């Protein structure tokens, strides 16, 4: 048929697959965003989940831990962290428009990479049938937190297997069907973003609602972490020329899969 | 060697004499070889001209099938179970049309292989008792591979190549009368971003993808649509790197290269 | 910092000002490490040279190696329980000649290294007992890496240097009477692709050799053949990088990079 490879990609993009880069969550009811901990939403979406809520759409919080080991604090157990830490994700979420909260209550440093753990996200995902789904990118350099390495592997594995009714088949026993449905999978914290929301805006209310976890943030911690986080607004949003930015990664469905040239975009 | 002048004249007296690599001709002397695939296809999609062209020199091919496939259907009156005896039913038939010998059927869940001791025995059985020249299987380091089943296909498989050599590795094989691995000259790594061999399957191609059709209950007329073009654009890509119209990938390294290597990119 | 006009100017100041991060000379003040090797054998070929140099200044460096090497021979009358009881012996001697000092076995099993919380704790116990002022582990990113045990290995150190920390985190260590992981200065990793610090081993290359060696059941005369020159080669790769003939390269990163940091290729 077509005669070079690069014809070929552009014709796979363009017209087979339909990829859009320039509002992929333009007809977004409901969206998912996952997050390892309490509080990776917000830092690494916040601004965009301010975005989507203002335009209607509805943002729902999958929290895969419960945030258990996260303090220096010796006078402090993991069991009232983790209280404290519920507390403060739910004020936070409500800065940013954030309706609703599922706890999956793995334990922090503990989260399992497992079929059991694909099954929780996929009753959720057939509960929900979201249109978008946000997770953080499996594949972001020197990622050393096991949390979120796995919780990024699992989000994308459970959007494809809730697919399919032989899967936690179970679920469709007691009534639920397969996802849909979604539209799309949109990775945050990554390395190779290649769709960037200006957020310059809503950058202090972001800081304002990152903040709000006040257990994770000291006076001391602050000193280092908004500077740090100034920073990384600052990296992505140079990609597309303004202040403050939030990266992105968003693909076809096809190259999650046996793609080789999956760098062309 | 300590009289070598600079670090680019080590790795090339490395690579060439002392390791004696070159891809001029990697499967030159195999009589037999290994095919490991996660699921049933993914021998035909990542390989299935190279396996015509290996069984075409007389080369027996072997396939080593980790997965039942059980989960890859959308239709809700098609069981696991009925699926998975379809499917071993269709690659039956797609591996009859490359001259295909034989298959191990590991028999594992789809979405549920295990990364584990006990799969790589399975595998080093199957090394010790047909002692193969080659062994295929897909590349782990695949950017955005998302799918645990062909990831951890690739690493158990890279690893079980080498731990099969070892004979306290798995003894009891050796307690009843298998020997240690060898024969192997070598692993060979298809779905792969990095390929360094390339194998022209240029008028293989129209054998290839009615062998990946032969999957029907994989490739209805809907999937097809899509599917078809994506075929036909990776090997496109392998292709074009050495100026033919359709290719299949390999990564092939020294021994050496997987493990503490700093320097696999010069390859 | 709300004023700071370009990344580049935010990325500068975080660095050198917030974190004061310094690749100058990151073991200067360090009078304790631990260098953690996923078999015996791997702190002297990865970093000896580095570690003679440390013990030299007077550091005192500790061992904790994560598995017995069992596995490691071809010899079939050899068990892997005399296997591991040579291993040892020959590590003791290794080390010896590079001024350690004192070695931590945990006696996981050579191919079997588990990646879990158990093995997190163990580290995290060293840890906390021993205060080192730096850490030294593989690099689990290596490209090709293909031993479980070695990207097992790295990705422990990392994560148990981070848990051990947080005494919510395997708290039954703050019970007995260890305090947090309070000490240390830094993680370094060798065995990397990507080095950012590079220590000059030319002087200290024949020692390196020589203690490698010593692992005479890793190390016979036909394996001392591929060996000696492979790794040669890789002391240059490294020694190029700061013009000197043979190197030990390391990444060195400030602690928040090994978390939700996307610019972690500017250092
Ligand atoms: C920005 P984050 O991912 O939420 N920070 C996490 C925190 O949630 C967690 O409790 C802790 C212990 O695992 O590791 C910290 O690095
Ligand atoms: C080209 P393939 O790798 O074999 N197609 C697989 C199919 O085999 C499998 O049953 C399904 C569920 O795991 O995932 C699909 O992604
Ligand atoms: C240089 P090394 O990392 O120490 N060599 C290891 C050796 O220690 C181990 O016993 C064997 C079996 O796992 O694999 C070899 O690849
Ligand atoms: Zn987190
Ligand atoms: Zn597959
Ligand atoms: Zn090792």
């Amino acid at each position: 048929d077509i005669d070079t490879f690069e014809e070929a990609f552009n014709k796979l993009l363009r017209e087979v697959l339909e990829f859009d880069l320039q509002n992929p969550f333009k007809d977004a009811k409901k969206v998912l965003c996952i997050e390892p901990h309490p509080d990776d939403c917000v830092i690494g979406m916040g601004g965009t989940i301010k975005k989507l809520s203002d335009m209607g759409v509805e943002v729902i919080y999958v929290c895969m831990t419960d945030g258990y080991m996260g303090t220096t604090d010796e006078s402090l157990s993991g069991h009232e962290l983790a209280a404290i830490r519920r507390k403060e994700e739910e004020e936070s979420a409500r800065l940013l428009g954030v309706k609703k909260i599922y706890w999956l209550n793995y334990r922090d440093t503990e989260l399992p990479y497992s079929r059991e753990v694909r099954k929780d996200l996929t009753k959720i995902l057939r509960k929900e049938q979201p249109d978008g789904v946000f997770a953080p990118d499996p594949w972001l350099p020197y990622e050393s937190h096991p949390d979120h390495r796995r919780t990024g592997f699992l989000a994308i594995e459970s959007v494809a297997f809730s697919q399919l009714p032989n899967f936690s088949n179970t679920d469709l026993d007691i009534g639920l069907n397969p996802y849909n449905s979604g539209s799309f999978i949109a990775l945050y914290y990554t390395h190779k973003p290649n769709y960037i929301v200006d957020i310059t805006d809503l950058m202090e209310l972001k800081l304002k609602a990152i903040r709000v976890h006040r257990s994770q943030f000291p006076d001391d911690i602050w000193e280092k972490w908004e500077p740090f986080l100034r920073t990384i607004a600052m990296f992505y949003g140079e990609k597309i020329g303004v202040r403050y930015g939030e990266g992105f990664r968003i693909m076809p469905g096809l190259f999650y899969h046996i793609t080789p040239f999956t760098d062309l975009i």
